[PDB]
């Protein structure tokens, strides 16, 4: 018999599970530089180091909308197709198959739906139709709520982004206009979330015999036309998870230690901090919307900060007005009911940012003397190894004789280190000609200092005011 033989020819398989299950992404050769680059209003310190990523996991995120091949219990074949999350979808004669839908308020009498032919517009129907008759004494009268679940990451390299949230992700990243250059030339700090609603699950229960989920006109000849053996074996969608999915794309210009927080804050809606209003007001949001709204479509839009609060509970409420679309899956070797396990890595280099603000040296001489300055510091830069280079430079006035009113401001951008400031005045006694009035080493590069000097010869005064808010 048919069946018997199919049965016997998928329990034969031994295959490694994990090794067909395992891609490796981008090789990268281990590195580090330290680079320095000048912005307009700060110096900003780059470091560059090779990382990696790796997961292992069983949910398939989804990214296509109305993918026919998505189907609880549908047969998948296992080969290169499955790990891009672009399979080949084993479409032959499918025997019945009973179902399990879980959703709030459901005694399990409901709960299981028969599908004679198993196929996305048949479970779909099935699905569907006991929504219809669940909204009537249920989705309305009591309030059924979504299921929320977020992750997020920094973002550095879009295969580091496959590893983190499904290799085929770039369908998802090319439409939110992801600045990598900028996150590694140094000028952007870019957060990737994703937010899954789930509405309600559809699961399989457990294939008893492999042969049970074909008719019995299939044969093994049948099965082995489509390439299937024991070097490309089936597994089942054994749980599909509906409801609306978000990408969110945050993306800011500030280079601060609070970027973290000040995104959190926002994706928990809390009331923002002074030092975070900076950065949200500095920062770009774009979003891949995935339908809890009809139709089954992606929705790409840009918009402001403001616009998270909206975003994330727009479809947090499933009464059932439209049916959530899949959002996730799982799947599971026909041979044995094993959960199929994904092994997903590769390298990348991630950039940390340290930001060094500019500054303003201030001087004002109204003493009744003649006064010298001697200012001096280092800039800051970095060779082509990474390593620290010091360059001494000093204000091109100094050992002057100036004299009052004198001012002037002495820009410093935020790569000066080691700022030393001496100021002598001239007391015209020859048994102490030059008398100290100033003299302050490693002066921290606030955004404005003010020196200011006055009094006379013999009681000279000083006072050194500092701005730094």
């Amino acid at each position: 018999m048919a069946n018997k033989a199919v049965n016997d020819f998928i329990l034969a398989m031994n295959y490694d599970k994990k090794k067909l299950l395992t891609h490796q992404g981008e090789s990268i050769e281990n590195r580090f530089i330290k680079e320095g680059n000048q912005l307009p209003d700060e110096f900003v310190v780059i470091e560059r180091k090779k990382r990696s990523l790796s997961t292992n996991t069983s949910d398939i995120s989804v990214t296509a909308t109305n993918d026919s091949r998505l189907y609880p219990g549908a047969l998948l074949v296992v080969d290169e197709t499955l790990l891009e999350n672009n399979p080949t979808l084993l479409a032959v004669d499918r025997a019945p198959m009973t179902y399990s839908i879980d959703l709030p308020g459901l005694a399990s009498s409901d709960s299981f739906l028969q599908v004679e032919d198993p196929s996305n517009s048949s479970v779909r129907g099935a699905v569907n139709d006991l929504l219809a008759k669940w909204h009537q004494d249920y989705g309305q009268v009591n309030n059924v709520p979504a299921r929320m679940q977020h992750e997020k990451i920094t973002a550095h390299s879009m295969e580091q982004l496959k590893v983190k949230f499904g290799s085929d992700f770039e369908k998802i990243g090319n439409s939110l206009d992801i600045d990598f250059n900028s996150v590694h030339s140094g000028e952007k700090q870019i957060q990737i979330v994703n937010f899954k609603q789930i509405y309600y699950t559809v699961s399989v229960d457990a294939v008893k015999n492999p042969g049970d989920v074909f008719q019995d006109t299939v044969t093994v000849e049948d099965l082995r036309q489509r390439g299937i053996s024991a070097e490309r074996p089936l597994v089942y969608i054994s749980s599909v998870a509906y409801g609306r999915q978000v990408y969110l794309k945050l993306e800011t210009t500030s280079k601060s230690d609070e970027v973290e927080a000040a995104f959190e804050s926002l994706i928990k809606g809390v009331a923002p901090q002074t030092e975070w209003k900076q950065i949200l007001d500095n920062t770009e949001v774009k979003a891949v919307i995935l339908g809890g709204d009809p139709s089954s479509g992606a929705r790409v839009v840009t918009g402001k900060v403001d616009m998270v609060e909206d975003l994330i509970q727009e479809g947090s409420r499933f009464t059932a007005d439209h049916p959530g679309l899949p959002i996730s899956y799982t799947t599971s070797f026909l041979r044995d009911n094993v959960v199929a396990t994904f092994q997903n890595s590769t390298d990348y280099v991630e950039t940390k940012v340290t930001a060094y603000r500019n500054g303003d040296l201030l001087l004002d001489h109204s003493g009744a003397y003649v006064a010298q300055y001697y200012i001096t510091w280092d800039e800051l830069s970095y060779d082509h190894q990474g390593k620290e280079v010091l360059t001494p430079k000093a204000w091109d006035r100094n050992g002057q004789d100036l004299t009052a009113h004198f001012t002037t401001s002495i820009p410093l951008k935020g790569n000066v280190r080691n700022l030393s400031v001496k100021i002598r005045e001239c007391t015209g006694l020859a048994w102490e000609w030059w008398r100290t009035v100033y003299e302050k080493t490693d002066l921290p590069l606030v955004r404005k200092r003010t020196i200011s000097i006055w009094g006379t010869t013999l009681y000279p005064q000083v006072e050194d005011k500092v701005e730094n808010d």
